[PDB]
């Protein structure tokens, strides 16, 4: 049996590479890695992907069996290892992907034929529709989920679909979804609050490097107001003025996807979760314990960012992890 509950990402790999590079493709992620990750009692891991490794812009709808390969082995690593595998698209085409039926239509085609593709594996694989989604409102997603939803089970018809919701997968833009009547489904958010201390001094947050503070866990935010003064830009950031960030503030952040649950007595999973590597040891190993317990009392599967790089690493380069006790509580 193959299980979904504690798992780890492969970010920077096939998905947020720096350079389209074989080499880079060939090394990141190797057997040996899969293997790792195994021996450490994860059940499954995550597979970010961006379409160019699949499909490019030009010969569209001519697939790369040469970027498929890096899928179809990792598959055969999982299945070696008796790990679970969530195919998860982060870049789709198109961002004008639901302002052109072309880039739509693109879209659905490749999830078409990857579920042709991987037809046999009945229960390895899931899929993981769509990773970007930031829309005024959820109509056009919505409709854009129900065709592909449509387009796979002509294909598959218990292919186990992961779906997430409005500004990247917000566990409480959960209840905008449209009603999918449909058994093998199951709901996807992401996890970063409080975000100023689980990005704390990221460089691709604006509103964070201007902020450019050390945060600790639990603790509190402190000289928002003093920022504030200093940059009127910022002056949303007020609201959190002395947040105080302890178990009962993730509790309150989780509660949306727990009310959508039991209305619709659907299987929920955390995809993304986790915290930047340069922040304090204490206080990374803190919130990640807290954060696996109120998943484990709820029953939520879930997936931590990240197993290497990409700022959140979870092992370094030596395939040693950061931290032997993170590990363990990351593994349940």
């Amino acid at each position: 049996m193959v299980s979904f509950k504690a798992g780890i990402n492969l970010g920077g790999w096939i998905s947020q590479y720096q350079v389209f590079s074989k080499e880079h493709f060939d090394t990141f992620i190797t057997e040996k890695d899969i293997e790792t990750i195994a021996e450490a009692g994860f059940d499954h891991v995550r597979l970010p992907f961006d379409y160019p490794i699949i499909e490019s812009d030009d010969n569209v709808g001519e697939y790369k069996e040469d970027g498929l390969s890096y899928i179809d082995r990792c598959l055969e690593w999982c299945k070696k290892y008796n790990l679970g595998l969530v195919l998860d698209m982060h870049h789709a085409p198109g961002s004008t992907l639901f302002e052109d039926p072309n880039q739509q239509k693109r879209f659905v085609d490749i999830w078409r034929f990857l579920a042709k593709r991987y037809i046999n594996e009945r229960e390895h694989i899931a899929f993981e529709l769509l990773n970007q989604v930031v829309e005024p409102d959820s109509t056009r997603w919505n409709k854009l989920m129900l065709e592909c939803i449509k387009a796979i089970r002509e294909i598959d018809s218990t292919m186990w679909l992961y779906i997430g919701g409005n500004n990247y997968n917000s566990p409480d833009e959960l209840k905008n979804l449209a009603d999918i009547d449909d058994d093998y489904i199951v709901y996807n958010f992401h996890f970063y609050n409080p975000f100023f201390f689980t990005h704390q001094k990221a460089h691709w947050s604006e509103s964070a490097m201007a902020y450019n503070r050390t945060v600790k866990y639990p603790g509190q935010y402190e000289g928002i107001e003093e920022f504030v003064k200093n940059n009127p830009k910022y002056s949303f950031m007020m609201e959190l003025n002395n947040l105080k960030l302890n178990k009962e503030l993730l509790r309150k952040d989780l509660k949306p996807a727990i009310e959508f649950r039991e209305k619709k007595k659907c299987k929920l999973y955390c995809g993304e979760f986790g915290v930047i590597a340069i922040a304090d040891l204490e206080s990374r190993i803190k919130w990640h314990e807290d954060y696996i317990s109120l998943l484990e009392e709820y029953d939520i599967g879930g997936a931590v960012w990240n197993y290497k790089k990409m700022d959140f690493e979870i092992y370094n380069e030596d395939r040693k992890p950061v931290s032997q006790e993170l590990v363990n509580i990351l593994a349940r």
